[PDB]
């Protein structure tokens, strides 16, 4: 019941081969989340062998004003990619072969696929000098641009100036190392920056601190804090929290002070999504949103083909914003339309993300409106937040517990 | 549920042949991930006739929700000369006869799929030619297109297979063709191919009887005149006209070559003892079960398929059943059809591979230049090809029974029987 979301009962691969579906220009690989024994009544290995059949599954088509992109689901769960890298690389190459057939020239590795494939390098090992396959990309330079666009939006809608914010970064990984230099070059420098990571990355954080004062030109307070399973209480003194970590529920959403802004690319989210919604509905004292979601100026027509096996035991996709598309997936389409936006493999210099930011703003792209998975923060609640939690009013709220 | 579900599966994973092998996963999907090499040709087929007892679904439900109005790549034939894809159109026999425009449309879509998996030529097997004006209805719709593989009716190759079956049924029966009174039932597409080819490659018979429906009298009269001038036939030529059932005149024939599409026109119980029968008809012009019953009790006839070829080397066949249908066949002998002669392949399907390897063998659309079949016959012989062993659908004639026929109805023994 919408012209921008339509379900297709027949296989998209078959319809393509009979000339009923035009080729795509790019593709994006995803996985089936994590296995839940209450959702499905099969075992994990039975679903991999008999339901997914160890084959890539072309499940979605997104028609944008800048090309078409196919969504292909690998026949694995997220834990299966981490426990066997060789098998994960193998199923990706097969998915790359299918993506090349349907016309894709670039393929994004969405979710935790980079974190499990040496950020794409484990795949380039097996591709060697093969050319018949489309080129892979982690899309993390576009994800970083989407995070910076969300920082800009959550501060604008919150009625808060970034230059008088105390920003805390949880997780300085591939996406994290793209956001921090890009944030300083596109937005006003904050009053304070806090870097937080594992003990293994102390010298790593110590480096970024020194790069912050010389190379990036940050002249504010820089503090270093280390996480042990959970975040140090020091991070709760931050007024804006930027999360880009792979460990889940590291931030206690009930310990953040009233008026905190949270931008989290992490999927899974570094905080409890359900506890954040409940606090926001009762208190309306926080702003939190996805970090890696982009909002296109023009709507996107999404065709959906569910696996008939899983379709029986299933809203979710129809209950979506037709203007929204993930920055990681869209990155493959960007590389296919703009040769200057080269694909990214592994962790490398994050300065080039400024090109992605400029292009995204040139096309009148902005971050997706403030939302977290299924929940969209209502505009009237955001307005109530702006009137109640300006910088001059943060000290005048009771911090529970 | 799982536990037993998996057990069941484990067992039927009998996959027992190095020549025939079942694949539970989609052949199209396995191709797109580089696990299945491209093919050189394809063959289009259909799901036979719908009988409400075989399947438990409605005919419309199966077309819309089981076939999903899409072609189904169901088989791969790996021969020593190329690979062929067997693609099933989402239609039955009547769906092709009742709507030609829709039949052409789904055929176009099948050509599109065949081209993607690498096929350069596509055969129209079964009754598809008779339902698409022998390909002309498809050629008119693909006009001005260069992106699709070329279609062919393959009837020049089926005709070569029929002549090869005539040569084999006479050799195994211990009979000489030059002392046979041959009767042709149906001078259609393949019939107009076998008659000129038979005279140009095998010894001329003593007598020839042309038999068809009434409206084609002067057509039969004209080819009769072509028989005496074009091919130098100096034997007796009689013309009989059939209506509903063959005329008694061809029951006087000792070798019967059927090439008609109307079924049960020849009474197998009226055939004189010692008669040899080759039939391409699909539906067979005779009752198959009555022929098996008479052959098992009396062993006084030889009958076989006409359009089946036998390759000198075995053929590796990959079979992927429709998962919906696979559970309805369950574990009966409908899956014992897996057991088949790995040397056997239909001449119609094999024709598409022949055109992809030999440029002199042009695709055929419409009924034309039947003599040209001689090429098809010559190359096939140079490749050491022969007709399939004497068989009729599921039944293969045992060698001991064929020997009993040759011992009792050989070349010098036919004249010493009751009906001469």
């Amino acid at each position: 019941n919408s012209e921008y979301v339509q379900f297709e009962s027949r296989s998209l691969l078959s319809l393509f081969t009979v000339g009923k579906i035009p080729p795509v220009d790019a593709a994006a690989l995803c996985y089936w989340g994590e296995y839940d024994p209450e959702m499905f009544d099969w075992s994990r290995d039975y679903m991999i062998e008999n339901i997914f059949e160890n084959l890539p599954f072309w499940t979605m088509i997104k028609q944008t004003n800048w090309g078409r992109i196919a969504i292909i689901a690998l026949p694995r769960f997220v834990s299966d990619l981490y426990s066997n890298q060789d098998d994960a690389v193998q199923v990706i190459i097969e998915a790359l072969e299918m993506a090349g057939i349907i016309g894709a020239k670039f393929v994004s590795l969405t979710g935790l696929i980079p974190s499990a494939t040496d950020y794409g390098l484990a795949i380039t090992k097996a591709v060697a000098n093969r050319e018949d396959l489309p080129k892979i990309t982690t899309g993390h330079r576009t994800t970083g641009a989407a995070v910076v666009l969300t920082i800009k939006k959550i501060c604008e809608q919150g009625g808060r100036d970034l230059s008088t914010e105390k920003v805390g970064f949880i997780g300085l990984g591939s996406v994290g190392m793209n956001v921090l230099p890009l944030m300083l070059k596109c937005l006003p420098h904050p009053q304070e920056i806090t870097l937080c990571d594992v003990y293994s990355k102390l010298e790593f954080l110590e480096n970024i601190e020194q790069n912050l004062v010389h190379k990036f030109g940050f002249k504010g307070k820089i503090k270093l804090a280390l996480s042990k399973t959970t975040v140090p209480q020091e991070i709760y003194d931050s007024t804006l929290i930027v999360g880009a970590t792979n460990v889940a529920n590291v931030l206690d959403i009930m310990q953040v002070k009233p008026g905190t802004l949270i931008v989290d690319d992490s999927g899974p989210h570094c905080f409890s999504v359900e506890q954040a919604i409940k606090r926001f509905q009762e208190r309306e004292d926080i702003l939190f949103s996805e970090g890696g979601m982009l909002r296109s100026p023009f709507p996107i027509k999404t065709t959906v083909h569910l696996l008939p096996s899983v379709e029986k035991i299933m809203e979710a996709v129809f209950n979506s914003n037709p203007f929204n598309i993930m920055g990681c997936a869209f990155s493959a389409l960007l590389s296919s339309q703009f040769e200057q936006l080269e694909p990214t493999v592994g962790i490398c210099d994050g300065e080039q993300s400024e090109l992605h930011y400029q292009i995204l703003q040139e096309l009148e792209f902005e971050a997706g409106d403030l939302h977290c998975e299924h929940y969209v923060l209502p505009a009237k609640s955001i307005a109530n937040f702006r009137q109640r939690f300006g910088k001059d009013l943060l000290e005048h709220h009771h911090h529970h517990h």
